């Protein structure tokens, strides 16, 4: 739950209420592997969910980070995928992760075979405040082109 | 159901994305009766939960309004409580509205005064954007003393 008073500050003035955060019916989000070196320099965060400052960001949100050890998703606190860098050099240059989190179960793997792909059986649904991101702005039109993706579906009742 | 995609433009900014309506837990208010005595020239709003031009607003938010005719007010095009200009004209000077609207029933009286309360017995909650008026600028405190007053229960898990 959350909350909202008015009038606000001794004033009379109409207040807007929006819903700042939630839990969605469903995230998901295409990855290409060509993101991994569009990351901005010291940076890892290909996409968040919640800005960095957020109160337990990394406990809540969903992250999918590259860097040294390679490539890991969270959600929610629950590790979704983890590819090492050995893991990750030898992922075709065109592959994607596909990402899905849904209320019965949060999967990510390679768009491809079945093999690859990784299941949390149990609703770990992040929460999400918008779409985050540390990838270079120049790299947008490569990346779209490639298929990057996000798409959040909410209920409001 | 609402729907935010990513990137937005062809640009990779990072984007936020509130939920911007919804249907809350609950809704409740406070009306001193003075607000009717309040309001702008020309304006009946004392409380809105919607924008004047948004499409079906008055099909789906809850609405106090006040005018020639009266006091009533409106949720999701429901209407729950009417009061005439003399029924109005016997109450105390300090009476309050009281307002509730869950999903079991939306209620609307004369607090204190339960010949008054008017209880529509379906789900009949509103959408909600913000919460907007046309009551004058200068009558902030005195309808604060009064205890003006709107509140919001919002769920933010989704089904
Ligand atoms: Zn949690
Ligand atoms: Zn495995
Ligand atoms: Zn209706
Ligand atoms: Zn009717
Ligand atoms: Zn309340």
């Amino acid at each position: 739950q959350s909350s909202v008073s008015w009038p606000q500050n001794g004033s009379l003035n109409s207040v807007s209420a929006p819903l700042m955060s939630y839990t969605p019916i469903s995230f998901d989000a295409k990855i290409p592997v060509a993101s991994v070196d569009k990351l901005r320099k010291d940076q890892d965060l290909i996409l968040g969910t919640l800005p960095a400052n957020s109160e337990d960001a990394g406990a809540r949100g969903l992250f999918v980070r590259a860097n040294d050890d390679g490539l890991q998703i969270t959600s929610h606190g629950e590790l979704v995928l983890d590819l090492s860098k050995r893991e990750l050099a030898q992922l075709p240059a065109d592959a994607t992760i596909a990402i899905s989190a849904t209320e019965d179960e949060t999967t990510a793997g390679i768009e491809g075979d079945d093999s690859t792909t990784e299941t949390v059986e149990r609703d770990v649904r992040p929460i999400i405040m918008g779409i985050y991101t540390e990838l270079e702005s120049n790299a947008a039109a490569d990346l779209l082109n490639a298929g990057l993706n996000a798409h959040v579906e909410i209920n409001s009742r």
